[PDB]
């Protein structure tokens, strides 16, 4: 009914959308792993008449319901999607995407590594996005890549129209403690990284974390700060 929904507020298998600012939502879903459930976000931007989608809803079935939630409550066709890192929070489902005629991108680098990871893999590469600090245009959005952080592939992705700053894994949320799932992460390089992220969206007003409540650009210091403190 209004405030961001949380994890224990959506069943494993629906999808939630939630208005971020003018032709942009964030996607919530839930899904079990090791025997605990956690919450997902991914982003969805306008696109003219269609819609460009970032990350899938974390599984087969969730991104089927992700679709259906579009289709009812936004009624534009979904024509690419992004991932934006190698896990299955990103890339499950994505052959169900594609399957639905989206077509779905990824950098090569994620392509390699969904590919060894037994993970979906998306279609086509996203070249000019290898050396950190690169961005590249991607419809709507800018596409960024800060370095290594959560993982050595993350990308980040800005909607300039509206000063939204979707971190994906490499942003935690306020209220979080840890680091989150950190097998793949860099811990030395994602205060780095965080700090590039920091220095090319100065203006952001709504930054989103890959799972958790949306906030202020003080995410990107809590994030930080987190990060330091596992490592120790
Ligand atoms: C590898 C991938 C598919 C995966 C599986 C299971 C858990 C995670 C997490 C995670 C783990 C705990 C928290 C703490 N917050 C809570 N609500 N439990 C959090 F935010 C994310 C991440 C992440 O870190 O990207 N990725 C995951
Ligand atoms: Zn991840
Ligand atoms: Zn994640």
């Amino acid at each position: 009914s209004g405030e961001y929904p949380t994890v224990n507020e959506i069943p494993v298998g629906e999808v939630r959308l939630y208005q971020i600012a003018d032709g942009v939502w964030s996607h919530i879903a839930t899904q079990s792993f090791d025997g605990a459930v956690y919450p997902s976000n991914g982003l969805i931007v306008r696109d003219g008449d269609e819609l460009l989608l970032i990350d899938t809803a974390w599984g087969a079935k969730n991104t089927a319901a992700l679709l259906a939630e579009i289709e009812k409550q936004i009624g534009l066709p979904v024509t690419r999607a992004v991932s934006t890192h190698f896990h299955d929070d990103r890339v499950g489902g994505v052959d169900v995407l594609r399957a639905a005629g989206v077509a779905t991108y990824a950098s090569p680098s994620t392509r390699r590594l969904a590919e060894a990871e037994g993970n979906e893999i998306p279609t086509h590469s996203l070249e000019g996005l290898s050396s950190s600090g690169d961005a590249v245009r991607f419809g709507p959005v800018e596409l960024f890549y800060p370095g290594a952080a959560h993982s050595t592939d993350n990308l980040v992705v800005y909607v300039p129209s509206a000063n939204v700053l979707y971190g994906g894994c490499a942003v935690h949320e306020l209220s979080s403690t840890s680091a989150g799932n950190v097998a793949d992460a860099d811990l030395a390089e994602w205060p780095t990284s965080v700090e590039r992220i920091q220095k090319h969206y100065p203006e952001a007003e709504v930054v989103i974390p890959g799972h958790g409540l949306p906030g202020g650009l003080d995410l990107l210091q809590h994030t930080a700060n987190v990060v330091k403190a596992h490592k120790n």
